[PDB]
C-alpha cells in the first residue's frame, strides 16, 4: 500500500508471484554446480583475506559488464548488503551538503522515498527531457545532484554515451553531484560501454550504485556496490563504516562464480531467457483491445502492460482473486501517481511456466 | 581513526585479528554438517515460502533464548540484513518526533553515531545509574526515547528483570520509547528471561534489536531482529520497508540450523568455549602489574583489560608493531572518550591457537 514495496510483499508466498523484480527462474546447470559447491566456497572463505575475494568480486562482475576503467583501489568500492543499503548511506550522505536532487521520473518508489526520507527535495526529470535535452541551467543551479537509474526501472531506457557524457560534463560545470544507478546494467548491453570512463574524463564528482541481485537467483545473496570518485565530497564511506564492517566473503566468492559463469555464456543465455520471456508475454496479450506496451525497446526483466478503461489498481485486484501478484504502477511516478494509473508491471526473472500461466490469467481478466 | 568500526578494517585481512566482535573461530562439528547440507538449504529456499522459513528461524532462535513471549504474527518481527541496519531504521524513525535520546554509557559506537548522524542528540547514563536506580522524572520527560545495550558491550552488563521492568513501566508513564539492543542475549543465561512478557506487561512503547550474528561463525551470513510494540508510534515499518523486501531465506534457513544445533547442546558448548576463552586470557595477565579486568562477572564474546600506567591507544600501538589488532576503548565512551584511554577490548570468538597467541604478545608487551 504506502509503496511498491508493500505490494511486493503480498506476492512473497505465491506461486504465481509476478510482483517483485528479483530473479526466481530456475539456477542454470552451470549455475547449480556452483551451489553444489557451496561447502568448498565456504572453506575458500573461511581461509583467504575477504579483501583478496572482494577483489576478485568486483573485477569479475565489472568486467562481465564491461566497465573497465571502475576504481579498482581498495576502497573505491564499497561493497553493501544491497544497493538499497548503498542508496541509504548515499542519500544520508548527501543531506550533509544538499538540499535538492534532481531524479529520473518515473523510477523505482524507493529511491525517491530514501532521499525524501533522509531530508532531500526532489524535483523530476522526466525521460524526454533526460535523454533528449540538456538539463536547463536554471536546474543544475537549483540541486546539488542529478540522479538516473539507467537501465531505468521500470521502462528499461538506457541512458546513451552521449547524453551521459553530455550530463556529466554539465554537472562538472555545475559542481553538482552525478549519481547513477546501474543496479538493471546487465540486462541490456546498449548499458554495457564503459561508463566510469565516461564520467572520470567528465571530471565531475559522480556516484555509482551497481547491484548484482537482479540478475541471477541467488536467494536474494547480492551486493550493492557503492562507488564514488575520488572528490566526491560527502561522507559515504564514514556513513559506510557506521552501517557495517563489510559484506560475507561467501557473497563475495558466489558473485566471482556467478560473474564468471556469465562470462562463459551465462549472460547470452540470460538475455534470451528475458527476451523469451518477454515474447511470452506479448504473444499473450496480443489482439487484447486496449493493450499496449509503453517500452516496446525495453530488454530489462521487468516489463509494463497499459490498459484502456481499468486502472492498475483494479487490474491487480481482479489478478489477486485468481492467485496472481503483479505490481500497480502508480507508485513509480513517485512525483505524480496518476501518470501510472493505467498500467502494471510484470516480473519476467520467472520460470516460464508459472508467467505464461499468470499471463493467460491477465488475457482472461483483460476481456472482463 | 574516526570510529571503532574504522579501527577495525585494520585488522580485517590479519592472522591476529582480535578487534572485531564477529565470530571467527572454527565450526563445531555439528555446524560443518549444516555447511556440508547448504546445497539442500538452497532447493529448501527456492521451494518453500519464505514466510514458513522465517517464522521457523525466528521460532528457533526467540525460543532458544528464552524469548516465548516474542510476538509471532507475521510482520511483528523484521528480518533485516545485520543489527546495524535495524539499529538505521530505528534511528531514521525516531528523528521526525523525538529530538533525544538517553543511551547507556559506554556502548558499543555505532549506536551513537547511527543516532547523531540521524540528528538525535544524546544523553549518557552511567551503566551504575541505569541498574542500580530509577532513572530521575528530569531525565525521563526530557527525552524520547531510553536506550539500552543488554547484555552491553564492551561491559557484559545484563540489565536484571527487576530492572528492566520498572525502566519499562517510568518509560510508559513518560510516554517515552524504550529501545533494547540485545544482540549479546545469546552469551549470557542472565539474558535468558522472557523480555517480551515484561515489555509487554508494562505497557510502555517499545522496540528490540535482536541480532544472530555475533554467536555463530557463519562468514557474517546473519539477520537484526527488529521487533516493537503494536503502539509503537514510529515509523519503522515504512522504513524499513524503503529499504528491503526481506533478507534471503537461505540465511533464515542457516539461522534456524544453526539455533537448532545450539538447543541440541551447541550453545552449552559455545558457553564453555567462550568461559575458556575469557579464562585463557585472564590467566595469561593474572600477574601483571597494573593489569585489572573490570567486567569479572561478564560471559560476553568480548573481554575488557585495564592497565595502569599506559593509554589503551598506546597499548594498541605497541600490539600492532607486533601485527596484534585490538582496540582501544576510548570510542566506547562516547560522550567521554578519556574514560576509557586506560582500557583495550579483546574479542574472544575466536580460535583459541590464535587467541593464545595474541594474548602472550600483550602479556609480554604489559611486562615490558
Ligand atoms: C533500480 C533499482 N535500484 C535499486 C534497487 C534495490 O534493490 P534491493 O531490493 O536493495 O536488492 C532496486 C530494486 N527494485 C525491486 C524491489 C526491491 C525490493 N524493495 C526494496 N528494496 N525497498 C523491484 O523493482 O521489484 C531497483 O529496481
Ligand atoms: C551491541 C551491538 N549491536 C549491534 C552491532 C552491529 O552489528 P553488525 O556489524 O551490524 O553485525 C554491534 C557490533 N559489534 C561488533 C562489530 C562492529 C562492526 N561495525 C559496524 N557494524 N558498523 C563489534 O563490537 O566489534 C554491537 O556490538
Amino acid at each position: 500500500k504506502e509503496n511498491l514495496t508493500q505490494w511486493e510483499y503480498l506476492a512473497l508466498n505465491s506461486e504465481l508471484n509476478i510482483a517483485d523484480g528479483h530473479a526466481r527462474q530456475a539456477l542454470s546447470p552451470g549455475q547449480q554446480k556452483i551451489v553444489n559447491e557451496l561447502p568448498v566456497l565456504w572453506a575458500e572463505s573461511e581461509q583467504r583475506p575477504v579483501q583478496q575475494i572482494e577483489s576478485e568480486a568486483h573485477q569479475a562482475y565489472f568486467t562481465l559488464l564491461g566497465q573497465h576503467g571502475y576504481p579498482a583501489e581498495p576502497g573505491r568500492v564499497l561493497s553493501c548488503y544491497s544497493s538499497s543499503v548503498s542508496m541509504e548511506i548515499l542519500a544520508r550522505s548527501l543531506s550533509a551538503s544538499v538540499d535538492r536532487v534532481a531524479l529520473v521520473h518515473p523510477t523505482f518508489d524507493n529511491i525517491a522515498d530514501l532521499l525524501r526520507g533522509n531530508g532531500l527535495d526532489l524535483v523530476p526529470v522526466e525521460e524526454d527531457a533526460l535523454h533528449g535535452a540538456d538539463l536547463s541551467a536554471e536546474l543544475l543551479s537549483s540541486v546539488g545532484c542529478v540522479f538516473v537509474t539507467t537501465p531505468n526501472n521500470p521502462t528499461g531506457r538506457v541512458l546513451a554515451e552521449e547524453r551521459l557524457r553530455r550530463l556529466a560534463e554539465q554537472c562538472a560545470e555545475h559542481g553538482t553531484v552525478l549519481a547513477l544507478d546501474t543496479s538493471f546494467r546487465g540486462f541490456d548491453a546498449a548499458a554495457h560501454y564503459d561508463h566510469y570512463a565516461v564520467l572520470q574524463e567528465a571530471g565531475c564528482r559522480w556516484v555509482v550504485i551497481e547491484d548484482t541481485g537482479k540478475l541471477w537467483p541467488t536467494l536474494d545473496l547480492k551486493a550493492g556496490l557503492l562507488v564514488f570518485s575520488e572528490d566526491i565530497g560527502l561522507p559515504v564511506e564514514k556513513i559506510y563504516s557506521d552501517i557495517l564492517l563489510g559484506v560475507s566473503p561467501l557473497i563475495l566468492a558466489l558473485i566471482r562464480e556467478f560473474s564468471r559463469d556469465a562470462a562463459d555464456g551465462g549472460l547470452a543465455d540470460l538475455h534470451a531467457f528475458i527476451l523469451h520471456n518477454r515474447s511470452v508475454v506479448r504473444r499473450a496479450l496480443a489482439g487484447v483491445e486496449g493493450v499496449s506496451f509503453p517500452d516496446p525497446e525495453s530488454r530489462s526483466s521487468v516489463e509494463r502492460v497499459a490498459f484502456a478503461g481499468r486502472t492498475g489498481t483494479e487490474v491487480w485486484e481482479e489478478l489477486q482473486r485468481h492467485h496472481v501478484f503483479a505490481l500497480p504502477c502508480r507508485q513509480f511516478h513517485w512525483a505524480e501517481p496518476s501518470d501510472g494509473d493505467h498500467m502494471v508491471r510484470i516480473a519476467l526473472s520467472r520460470s516460464t511456466e508459472p508467467l505464461e500461466k499468470s499471463v493467460q490469467v491477465l488475457r482472461t481478466v483483460l476481456e472482463t
